[PDB]
């Protein structure tokens, strides 16, 4: 399973990126606004953005109209080979994302929230499909069981497209999403930091320590 | 999963190609009969609907004699190499597929309402078998468990006949069949109309353009 | 398993009353704004539905503020004891429940989607709460499983609230709905008829009359 | 469980009933038909019947109609405390078995083929319901999992009306309908003297009577 | 669960019921047949046995027929209260049972296969029904799922007879037997025997004993 | 799963064989003494249906000695190459069937009512194993329970001897045989018929027929 | 599955040779010490055990140190190309297991009562496994269950070591470890005879046989 | 399944290593610190170990920075081909071994209490992961629960990181582990040396021992 950064926050991003557990990121319109203010630029935090990371960076379209779906993703997609078109689960946006595939432009698929929505994206060609599974929650239905039903549809009929789970909220979601066999999960600055982390990790390397000072004062190993 | 219109309404079918989600066509006599009114020729109708379609196109016999079938069939068969011909479950029908499927002629057995009928359609040869699921729904029986058991049979005897689930009512038809594994479903126009959609898509991307228009009043992505 | 009729037609509403097999009825302001046309006025129409009925009759209010909806609450409540308000899942909803039951008025808590919005009727003091399994279905989530967990709540706390299953579109809603053991489903017209019928009843009818005329020719059964 | 014989042949019955190991009986036309040529009455038929057997006898009416079907159950109920009159699941039959519910006149209704109609059968009131498992099997479903939902569906709604399973075909029905709960089933006659059958009883008798002979020349017990 | 020794053997039975864990015998033809030899009469053997044996004693009729059955029946009661007659399951044996019933005689009915001809026994009144496990298990079918499945029935019904697993080969039926709930399992001397015995408490119990003389040489517990 | 017909009736097989839903026949003692009425001799009913059916037509052995089982079983294989030995269960029978296996003559081993005798069968070498599931339903155990067992045996050790599913006796054997994965079921012509047909099939050709009759009054379809 | 003989005793060993169904023979020091008796020698014994069967004879070593087990192993190995060594689950067996293996000599380990003992034989090299079910059974535990996991720890480690299930007391331990997979099961004389044997194979034998006598009186098929 | 010791003292491996049933070694900076006591020093101790086994032996790290960490690493590694490098699951930990495997250094991340801490360890490139089953035995949740779902992970994603069971108690942990699938585990030597025994194999020793007297006073087998 492959762990991208779900942020625009480019703090975060060099932060993830440093402790080498980041494959990519991804981005959305408000999640850029939210760092574009104070003279910050959407135009450099973008560029910036796919500078930084090696891996696949999801770069959202803002037109709701095909034509300008497209416009705008080729432009995206001139930025640099590492940027993916995010494209909204729309009439448009199917059509846009059937041409953009044609042209061998990588696309994400997103704002989708049921199983027959993902399929729909994964029949247009689309290279990634994002279901938002902490939207789901937040309106009393499980979304994880959205992705179980995605990943059986996608292994019945040998379905290429990656599961992209977004809108993730807490580690149980990047747990069961391992589980099923998601392909990515994209995580919030807090969930990822908080994946390497146990009470018994840093109670056990304690003991180590005070244990090893038994034989060793100066709390070395020479070898 | 192939995504088939289920319908001869001419207009349905033209906007339903449009939006690039149909791969595929079935009628039936009464949905023919249906549009062939006040002046338009049945014909005319057939005729319409295969050129306007790229994918498969069914279209049923009305005899309901062996000679008449494959005599209507191989007529059927001669107005495009798309058409298909819907052949009903019947002993006369069965032994017209086994004919037709030996000519080269792609079939599509219908009226099928247990996994036994689908089974002895893929004995013959039959290109689709088109279980009835709203149907039987209608008498009590819950109609996606035919699916079920006819895609386990297919598998283990290895079988190339596609299912094509027919009389779909709703979208929960198209879910439970995709996680099945049916190879085409085959759903009216508002059914179709409702696979792309979702009230968190339309209120997410209402939110991601407010959101835009904090750094970018016109609303646009220049890049 | 209470069968209530879910219109505003009176044809309708007389005809499944005149089946013996109908035990209430519900209507909602889209029901009763088709039916009050041609110079047909709602207050009419009301009156004659509670006249007709002689189980619980869901009337819906019309305003979106507490103050008013229990006013109309309390001017429904006079029309009859059969009379039973239909509230939509609402802050101001909720208070209203909680007031009129406190008044001993029944109620209806509509417009549910989710077990979670179900208990916090039961929680105000609801008579009937009403899922809406069709438009769930609509939006790709499988309405009935709703229903289920709302059955399972409901028995751990011992709740006295019952659960009216509505937005129901075929007669498997129906028959789910009796295995879960819901206390009432509410059904269109269409659908309350074709609950009855199946072809196996059709065709042995025919057996048993034709062997019989065998031994009475007249049909008779004379004892 | 009790179990009822399936037949209008008069030595059957008399056969069975000195077994011991009958509760009842049901009829329906065409049984009748089958006993009564050769001069023999169908009235005299149902007499003898209702004589010879101390359980309940169902007895089915001809009338299509409501009016004929109220007529001619009351006669039915005159002939002998020990009548159950059979009644159609039909609109008129369902109106009919609420009005003879009324007049505390025992009733089965029949011709039932899913657990809906199982259900508004019970919500009129009737006595026995009589689901058909053999003629479901004939077209292809496997009859016993309604009479599994029936018994579902009664016990979540504590209804007294009986299931009595009908179309019994093999000794397997009767198995299933025990281990299912079923109140009542009704058996051909040849499937009744199976009942009672198996191959080691047969070979351990024998083996048991060898071997005493061993001990007692002349095979008897004499204590 | 009560636990009876299968055996006709009087020095098995002494030594089972000094033990303190026999609840009961069961006999047949056959194991009466072994013993009865050399001189040794089978009326002697079946006194002796009902006097050494507190609880029920099973003694098998020889008779086919009803009225012998029966009369072979009374001679066996007559000879104490603790005595059950053993009837097989027959059409006569059926017949026996019922009036042995009605004269408060216990009755046991064996020779039973499956689990609706334990029904049937139990329909009959009979006290005890007899399964025989080992026997089906000797023609490839598990028996132990007969059992169950007449666990399941007779729990269905609030059924009084008592389920005499019987045939039993080792002590995994009876593990069995007591896990599904039967009343009685009926066990030869050796399978009885060891019931009581395990290598873990052998080992424990000398561990225990050399442990204790550390603290007491003569290895006693002076309080 | 492939279809044969079990029986002797030279018009049933003629019959069926011109549905073209045959794929071969099953013959055994019974079956032929049936035919052989009046003069009809046994080998030339066996060779009739020997040059009638293209596939295999099993014919039983009747010796019950090894010499005598292989003597008649070289005389059939030399009738034609679609003929299969039936040959019975026996210790006989399994060293016949080694014999006939190294000579490459087709058998087809019969009698079989648990699933450790058909693995003895495949061991001989036996191209089918025959178990009798209707037989089994006769005796008061559920006969397809066998099948599902022989199935995973013979998966987990890739057996080659195809299971022939046989004394069937409805529609539910053939369906719940094709769900497991069966090979073949053999089946009795009345069984067969059915097979094809349901209700819903014949009311929706009614259907279609009149209202194709709207656009074409002489109920062609003429292209 | 391949079948072997528990047994030393040569004429149950030459009968199930010439019946065909035997694939090997298992002994042990008990088995052995139970023929050599009335002057026969275990030498002897064993030779004319390795002379009459072809497939693999296992023969225990009775030395318990490592150096013993080895010296006899090798003598074992000399008698015969069929020759098995078996070895008990024991430190020094595990020892004698390894060097053996590495000389390319056959080996059994034996004595195994639980799951991670197989496993540690068959990381020994081990060629057979022997745990004995029917002495778990003795003490209490289905020792059945063993079995199956032993079968899922080899299947998820591609273990080439045989499972050879022991101790075989009934023909349910045969059908289950035919269920789960297991590769050999050694079986006792009695319980292979009865393998063969179902009370409706010889009914059905019967009448056959019978019905032949109809159309060929001296019963022959002469073809 | 490969089995390791897990332990610093000298004498256990020497034992488990001279057994034939110990694969490798694992250690940690608590288990040497015991061990190094009254003179014995760290450095001996980890270079004896690494001298008397084959297989891999883990040494831990005890820097709890990147730099120290993969220095200690380069020296371990030094140390000998078999030794594995041990990392804790930490910030540091994940980049050091990232860095190692690079320079094809085998590792093996120590303190692992979750699957997704597990997962990150496997996308780092870790040879071995070790999840601690018995630290969360020791906080009251089943710590075997955890290598289930890190199996699955794995499996998932065809994952080629070893998943290593530490902190092993009890030989069901060693069961569970092999049915789960895990690649190793590592035990402490009194649970390793538990493994080989069973009370029914001492036994059936002992009686083989006794009977084999029988034949060979002097307990001798001469072939
Ligand atoms: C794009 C799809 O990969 C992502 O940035 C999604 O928009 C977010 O994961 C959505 O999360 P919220 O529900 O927190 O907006
Ligand atoms: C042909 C078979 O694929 C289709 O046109 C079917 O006839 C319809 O799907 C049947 O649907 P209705 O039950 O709604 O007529
Ligand atoms: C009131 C609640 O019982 C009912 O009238 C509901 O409004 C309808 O059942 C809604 O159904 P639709 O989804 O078909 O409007
Ligand atoms: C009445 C209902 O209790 C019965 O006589 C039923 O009509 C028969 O059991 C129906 O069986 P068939 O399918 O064999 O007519
Ligand atoms: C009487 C019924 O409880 C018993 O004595 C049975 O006859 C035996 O238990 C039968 O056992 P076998 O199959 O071992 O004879
Ligand atoms: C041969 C095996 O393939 C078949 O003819 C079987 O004998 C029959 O299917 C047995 O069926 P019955 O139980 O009806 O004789
Ligand atoms: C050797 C291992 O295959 C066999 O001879 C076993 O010793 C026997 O199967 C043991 O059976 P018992 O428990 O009946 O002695
Ligand atoms: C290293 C594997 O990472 C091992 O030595 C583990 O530290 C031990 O297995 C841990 O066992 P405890 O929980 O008993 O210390």
């Amino acid at each position: 399973m492959k762990i991208f950064l779900d942020t625009a926050n480019i703090d975060e991003i060099r932060t993830g990126v440093n402790w080498g557990i980041v494959d990519g990121v991804t981005t959305n319109p408000t999640l850029i606004s939210k760092e574009a203010v104070n003279g910050k630029k959407y135009g450099d935090i973008i560029r910036e953005i796919l500078k930084i990371v090696d891996g696949p960076v999801s770069v959202e379209v803002v037109s709701t109209k095909y034509e300008g779906m497209v416009e705008e993703a080729r432009k995206i997609h001139g930025l640099g080979d590492n940027a993916v078109v995010k494209i909204p689960m729309t009439e448009d946006g199917l059509r846009a994302i059937k041409t953009l595939s044609s042209e061998h432009i990588n696309t994400n698929c997103t704002l989708v929230f049921n199983p027959i929505q993902a399929l729909l994206a994964a029949k247009a060609g689309v290279t990634y499909v994002s279901p938002f599974v902490g939207r789901l929650d937040d309106i009393g239905e499980d979304g994880m069981q959205i992705i179980d039903m995605i990943r059986t549809i996608f292994n019945n009929y040998i379905i290429k497209t990656q599961i992209l789970v977004a809108s993730i909220r807490n580690p149980i979601h990047v747990l069961r999403s391992a589980v099923i066999g998601a392909d990515v999960v994209t995580v919030p600055f807090n969930v990822l930091k908080s994946l390497m982390k146990h009470p018994k990790t840093d109670e056990g390397l304690a003991k180590f320590l005070e244990d090893w000072k038994k034989v060793s004062p100066d709390g070395k190993l020479i070898l």
